[PDB]
């Protein structure tokens, strides 16, 4: 008798064998499946309407617990099916409330945005500057000379104006990968030992800075923990 019951049991079925499959062998690129599920979690709201006793029930033993369903869809299509940054506002949005566990899929994810703030730090941003201000000064016979520099510059222009754009963007989903995974920690246990070496690597390489560290500036202040020891 379906009042909440089998739509969320099919969809619960669908995660349930979904995410062994994520742990699988060769899960190179499953962006189809985590969009797949993403609607199944998405669109069927009404998987509580009915009210009937053991359909509210659910709750007590999980139910649908979305955020963590979300983020494991979000987790196996990590890498070429992560869709880079956009899909920072996918993976966003579904923040829920503090609960029991959660805050390991922030990090997972909060992880492999920083890995892709690594793997961006590649962009030739020494020698795009340099190769400016060499055309610069060789602007000379091909650009000097006389109309050139008038349609060398204008391409110069253009060109030159490109770089600040991946600064901002390394410098903003990563406000977002850290500001959400920071504030999860709050409840900090059984997987801690690997947060705090991760903190300290934020930090101890994230130094100096006003925007991002904000966050982990804000972080200290919430979390006057009396642990702190290694």
């Amino acid at each position: 008798d379906d009042p909440s019951v089998v739509s969320q049991i099919e969809k619960l079925a669908s995660f349930t064998s979904a995410n062994a499959l994520w742990e699988s062998r060769e899960y190179k690129a499953p962006v189809m499946i985590m969009r797949d599920l993403l609607a199944q979690n998405e669109k069927n709201i009404s998987e509580s309407i009915l009210y009937d006793d053991f359909k509210l029930l659910i709750n007590v033993p999980m139910d649908q617990i979305k955020a963590r369903l979300v983020k494991w869809s979000s987790e196996s299509r990590l890498e070429p099916a992560a869709a880079i940054y956009e899909k920072i506002i996918v993976n966003w949005d579904i923040n829920v409330e503090d609960h029991e566990s959660c805050s390991d899929v922030f990090y997972t994810l909060g992880s492999f945005l920083d890995e892709q703030a690594q793997k961006l730090r590649s962009n030739g941003e020494i020698e795009d500057r340099e190769h400016r201000s060499y055309t610069g000064k060789s602007t000379l016979k091909a650009l000097e000379l006389i109309r050139h520099y008038n349609r060398v510059l204008l391409q110069y222009n253009r060109d030159s104006e490109v770089l600040k754009a991946l600064l901002l963007q390394k410098e903003k989903f990563l406000w977002h990968a850290l500001h959400f995974y920071l504030n999860t920690l709050v409840f900090s246990n059984r997987y801690d030992n690997d947060i705090i070496d991760k903190f300290c690597g934020l930090w101890f390489e994230n130094d100096d800075n006003s925007k991002i560290n904000q966050l982990l500036y804000k972080e200290i202040g919430t979390i006057p923990s009396w642990k702190f020891l290694p």
